[PDB]
């Protein structure tokens, strides 16, 4: 996240950390006990996924292995379509102060909605510098029109648009996967951007989770 503010304690309970061994890959957002969201971008064989902590690589907070992952059939590695993947953990998470699953959206958040977007990607670019503490950015979802406009063609029917005009608050390397919540539901997951990082009047670019909600539900159900 660069030019973000340590997020306020407990004010992320739905917040994960993919890591490769002890090593931070991408974040994630719990959607379930056994469920965490994420973008498809994001695959391995196997991640260790951190919960209940600000603090990343904390030796207290509680990792779980996961090995099961469910991307959406249709992601593109070209395109970066469809950028969005379940990943079924080992074991249950214990629900408390610090661990609890986020509400997914029963509709789509319009242009001009308050977000805010967080994680442990650097905090600088191009140069590198990777934060202890979470980090939270606040941005406001942007009309396709408008982002269209910025990426063109490189803009797909699902992917979703924020940020802050003339502001480099923004998403940056380590961050995808994370969670984009506006008026209290998930309406984005980190995908991409522009690289250096944090170009005013660059948009970040999000999977639109609303577009999901079936394949999201079909891929968790429990029952007949
Ligand atoms: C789908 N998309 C095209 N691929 C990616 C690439 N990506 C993965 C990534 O960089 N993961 C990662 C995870 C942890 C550490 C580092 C890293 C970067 N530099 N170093 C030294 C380590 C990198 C990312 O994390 C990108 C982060 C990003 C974002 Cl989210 C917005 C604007 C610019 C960037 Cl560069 C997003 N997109």
């Amino acid at each position: 996240i660069i030019d973000g503010y340590k997020c306020k304690e407990g004010s992320h309970p739905w917040q994960v950390a993919l890591l490769k061994g002890n090593q931070l890959h991408c974040g994630g957002v719990l959607v379930d006990k056994y469920w965490v969201l994420t973008a498809a971008h994001c695959k391995m064989g196997q991640y260790q996924v951190q919960l209940g902590s600000d603090k990343i690589g904390d030796q207290s907070a509680q990792k779980i292995k996961a090995t099961k992952s469910f991307r959406h059939p249709g992601y593109s590695t070209k395109t970066h379509v469809n950028d969005i993947m379940l990943v079924r953990l080992d074991e249950p998470v214990k629900m408390s102060s610090k661990v609890e699953a986020v509400q997914l959206p029963e509709h789509c958040e319009p242009p001009g909605t308050s977000c805010t977007v967080s994680g442990w990607g650097t905090t600088t670019s191009p140069d590198v510098t990777f934060p202890s503490d979470l980090m939270c950015s606040d941005v406001k979802l942007i009309s396709s029109r408008e982002c269209k406009k910025v990426y063109k063609d490189l803009l797909g029917k699902t992917m979703l648009c924020a940020g802050i005009p003339d502001s480099k608050t923004n998403t940056c390397n380590g961050d995808s996967g994370g969670p984009l919540v506006c008026n209290d539901t998930l309406q984005g997951l980190v995908s991409w951007g522009t690289y250096p990082c944090g170009q005013p009047n660059d948009p970040g670019v999000y999977t639109q989770v609303c577009k999901y909600k079936r394949w999201v539900m079909e891929t968790m159900k429990t029952h007949r």
